[PDB]
């Protein structure tokens, strides 16, 4: 067994203090960090933030070197060896550890050094209260082992695989306990807000029940939502039995909000996504994840399914949980429509590609993003609304692929099997009375856009594409204000111009030589401003030409810019036969 002694020792520096104790090394005992934490396909050397660290044995100083980026070597001992480092603590993400005065919060791919060839033993974490902050909680999926249920104490894991799969916040803690299908659930926040967490967790036990209910089995003993409060963020990493969020202060709905909004609803949308990730992902996965190998970038082309699917239904089963009408649910999906067909990047990757490359096309994406790559969350979204639809008809609505995953993660998941690369499809194909096999092999290493209009109309849902309002409201939500041109551009507007952040390939940006990080100042001699873009453009129609000024760095540029016929790149959606729904949505 090994054991892990932390204490948030120092709350200016954010600094966490880290003891290792080894009951048995081996010669020349090693030690490494993981490079990358599951969930997020980056390599993110976590070991650069490892600071003076030291070891012992048997009284007397120990001689360790650092052989590589991650990695320790210790010098020979005859008794326990006892490993002590600091950790830098200062990255706002659910992804690597957090702590100042106010909060902390970790991961144990950050904090915790593994012993190489004693991995599949059992860790022990024993997290002592910061002197500097004593009456802290705690909130953790991590099973205790001693001390009070939301305080200091002792944790248990199975083995080093486990104890990374257990993320820490402490802190100041809003704790709200809730109960979906006899099953212990816990909303934890940390920040300022102003949240009902009554309203809220009433939600999420819905939200919960309904997931529940489709797979018909859980695959933990308890659940907890782990969540940092701030102005402005977003982000979320899935675990076994509990997730950590980032979200912003206004998506938290308060005790004045009765009706439902936007940021409440990302909010929703964003909790569901993790926790259908309990079965999708932390228990069935693809077999490449079985064993994780974190020392270097892993590939598999499954995440159009382990990322996709999760993409389609957080926002539906928000809907078929009765959180949100048909209506905000299929301004979500025209959302989603829209933005894998605004660029040319469709064309230029497969969703397959997309996630065999997540590690740097990706993940290490930039403003060229909508021209070269295509999103294997948003397209693999629109694949599982195909199949969903597809199976329904096929089956004349027998089955739906809700009642797919199911099967599946009883088949692959709840065994921890693993899927291969064509598993899912081969277990379509070998499905009577359906037939998807053409479809899919298309939509999963073809370059093109996939046909859901047909397969939409006859639920009754209509599809009409028109000009968003500006180049940077691609919606789902129609608008009786359709723009006559634009740049082919997103931007950010300010009083001081507008800050391009991408140009989409032979539009009209393109065209006349503006590129992502320029800033437009001026448009016809006109200043150009969040206050005056919109009117500025509403004066041309295609064809037309203005004088562009721009700066690039420092650089004043005088462009010449020929408005071209703007994209129909908003698909709204809207069901004009209810009818034909044939409960897919509920009017
Ligand atoms: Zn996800």
């Amino acid at each position: 067994m090994i054991a892990y002694d932390i204490t948030p020792i120092d709350l200016h520096g954010h600094l966490f203090n880290v003891s290792l104790t080894i009951e048995q090394t081996n010669d020349e005992q090693e030690l490494w960090l993981p490079n990358w934490i599951p969930g997020s396909y980056l390599i993110r050397d976590f070991s650069k933030h490892i600071i003076g660290l030291h070891a012992e044995s048997n009284g007397l100083s120990l001689p360790v070197k650092q052989i590589s980026k991650n990695r320790w070597q210790l010098a020979r001992s005859k008794h326990p060896v006892t490993v002590h480092y600091q950790v830098y603590a200062w990255d706002l993400s659910v992804r690597s550890a957090y702590l100042d005065q106010f909060q902390g919060f970790f991961n144990n791919t950050s904090l915790c050094l593994a012993v190489e060839g004693q991995t599949d033993l059992p860790c022990e974490l024993h997290l002592h209260a910061p002197p500097e902050a004593p009456l802290w909680k705690v909130a953790t999926g991590m099973p205790r082992k001693s001390g009070q249920p939301h305080s200091w104490g002792c944790f248990r894991a199975d083995n080093y695989d486990a104890l990374i799969d257990y993320p820490f916040l402490i802190g100041d803690l809003t704790i709200e306990e809730f109960i979906a299908h006899g099953i212990k659930h816990s909303l934890v926040l940390s920040g300022r807000h102003y949240a009902d967490t009554s309203r809220i967790t009433a939600d999420l036990a819905k939200i919960c029940e309904t997931q529940i209910s489709l797979f018909e089995e859980a695959p933990f003993q308890s659940y907890t939502f782990l969540t940092m409060v701030v102005g402005n963020g977003f982000g979320g990493l899935e675990h076994r039995n509990s997730t950590a969020l980032l979200c912003s202060r206004k998506d938290l709905i308060s005790a004045h909000q009765y009706e439902m909004n936007d940021n409440y609803q990302t909010f929703l949308s964003l909790c569901c996504h993790e926790y259908f990730h309990s079965w999708n992902i932390k228990t069935l996965k693809p077999k490449a994840f079985l064993p994780y190998q974190l020392e270097k970038e892993s590939y598999t082309e499954q995440l159009w399914f382990y990322e996709g699917m999760t993409s389609y239904f957080d926002d539906y089963l928000l809907h078929t949980s009765g959180i949100i009408d048909e209506k905000r649910y299929l301004k979500l999906l025209g959302d989603t429509l829209s933005r894998v067909e605004r660029g040319a990047g469709q064309y230029q990757q497969s969703v397959t590609e997309s996630s065999f490359l997540a590690w740097t096309k990706f993940y290490q994406q930039n403003e060229n993003a909508p021209n070269s790559i295509v999103s294997y969350y948003a397209k693999g979204a629109l694949i599982a609304l195909s199949l969903d639809l597809m199976l329904r008809l096929q089956s004349d609505h027998k089955l739906t692929l809700a009642r797919v995953m199911k099967e599946l993660w009883h088949e692959f998941g709840k065994t921890s099997i693993g899927t291969a690369d064509d598993t899912v499809i081969n277990w379509l194909n070998q499905y009577p009375g359906i037939d998807i096999s053409d479809f899919l092999k298309d939509a999963l290493y073809n370059k093109e856009s996939l046909s859901l209009v047909e397969l939409l109309q006859n639920f009754g849902v209509m599809v009409q594409k028109q000009v968003p309002v500006d180049d940077n409201s691609v919606g789902g939500k129609a608008s009786e204000q359709p723009a006559r041109v634009n740049f082919g551009a997103k931007y950010k507007a300010s009083p001081q111009g507008l800050d391009v952040l991408n140009v989409y390939h032979d539009e009209s940006a393109y065209h006349a030589g503006l590129s992502a990080g320029d800033k437009i100042i001026a448009i016809d001699h006109l200043q150009a401003t969040e206050q005056s873009v919109k009117r500025i453009l509403e004066r041309y129609i295609p064809g037309d030409t203005v004088t562009i000024h721009a700066f690039r760095r420092d650089e004043l540029m005088t462009l010449e810019l020929t408005w071209q016929e703007p994209a129909k790149s908003s698909y709204v959606l809207s069901v004009e036969q209810p009818d034909k729904l044939k409960g897919w949505l509920t009017p």
